[PDB]
RNA sequence: CUUGUAUAUA
């Protein structure tokens, strides 16, 4: 097409492309041009493009390059224009949220439209909550709905999740949604999610996706509800019972690190006490089967040892530091990092 | 062991 050739080989404006706007949106270079202009163009030039491609808004939403232009009409468009797009999305929320490129439009839309329009569209997913969470695209729409709409207006999300909370916490996308529900949810909503997890802590810590859900609970302050305090303690105790093993684990090691980093004075000392040498003599002559030496030699546990040095109390730090120094004398990047940070 | 984990468009 002539106008597209005039663009790439050379400047034009939105008034010059009145005949072929829809053609411009679907092309890559033609789209990036329209995105650029919509940010700076006056209302008149924006209306001209809009009133031309308004009928093909759904098709463009789904488009590889056209979806950006519809996004820009939410970001830079007028109230009347935003309302027109919303009216086209009604009855199509399930479909659009599943589409690879249209879900990006739905997510952008939720950020810019008014509170009443956000819930109105999201209510169309009230019966497909589990479907959407498990979807590669639809979970991001759910995540966005939680972030943009108050939980008190979204009772259908958690109520459709009761009984599936442990399964989703070990799922790729579900763990992202659970974290979001714990963040934006009320005291009662956090209760309902953690009740279904307070029985399976060892499994979550060692899981490839669950350990992130654990890590999120670990980095919560004591300012939160009564449940969050109890569950945090359960995690610390569980890690305290298996300090050596968890630190030698690929996924669980990160949980140990977060435990000694965000845990309270008492909680932190409980974990270290399982590793700490008994006195000055034990630290100087450690056996190869002691907690310290089993951790320093390990590929994952050495980071926990490194993490211990930083967060340790004057008395505890004194015993750990000299224990590492003793290991260097008897005998990789793991030992290089411990070496220098001691010196 | 130049050392260790999860989000989808040009």
């Amino acid at each position: 097409s002539p106008l597209l050739e005039q663009l790439r080989n050379s400047n034009m404006s939105l008034k010059d492309i009145f005949g072929h706007s829809l053609e411009f949106c679907k092309d890559q270079h033609g789209s990036r041009f329209i995105q650029r202009e919509l940010a700076t163009s006056p209302a008149s030039e924006k209306e001209v493009i809009f009133n031309e491609i308004r009928d093909d808004a759904i098709e463009l939403s789904n488009d590889v390059f056209g979806n950006y232009v519809i996004q820009k009409f939410f970001e830079f468009g007028s109230k009347i224009q935003k309302n027109t797009l919303v009216d086209q999305f009604k009855g199509n929320m399930k479909q659009l949220s599943l589409q690879m490129y249209a879900c990006r439009v739905i997510q952008k839309a939720l950020e810019y439209i008014d509170s009443n329009q956000r819930i109105e569209l999201v209510l169309e997913l009230s019966d497909s909550v589990l479907q959407m969470i498990k979807d590669q695209n639809g979970n991001h729409v759910i995540q966005k709905a939680i972030e943009t709409i108050p939980i008190e207006k979204l009772p259908f999300i958690l109520s459709s999740l009761t009984g599936h909370i442990y399964h989703l916490s070990t799922h790729s996308y579900g763990c992202r949604v659970i974290q979001r529900l714990l963040e934006f949810g009320s005291s009662e909503d956090q209760e309902s999610i953690l009740n279904e997890l307070k029985d399976f802590i060892p499994y979550l810590i060692q899981d490839q996706y669950g350990n992130y859900v654990i890590q999120y609970v670990l980095q919560q302050d004591q300012f939160t509800n009564k449940e969050m305090v109890d569950i945090k303690q359960e995690i610390i105790e569980t890690v305290a019972n298996n300090v050596v093993e968890y630190s030698k684990h690929k996924f669980a090691s990160n949980v140990v690190e977060k435990s000694i980093l965000y845990g309270s004075k008492n909680q932190k000392d409980l974990i270290i006490s399982k590793i700490l040498p008994r006195d000055k003599n034990h630290a100087l002559n450690l056996e190869d089967d002691s907690p310290m030496i089993l951790m320093i030699k390990d590929q994952f546990a050495n980071y926990v040892i490194q993490k211990l040095v930083n967060v340790s109390e004057g008395e505890g730090k004194k015993l750990i530091v000299i224990a590492i120094r003793a290991y260097l004398d008897k005998l990789l990047a793991s030992v290089e990092k411990l070496a220098a940070l001691v010196e």
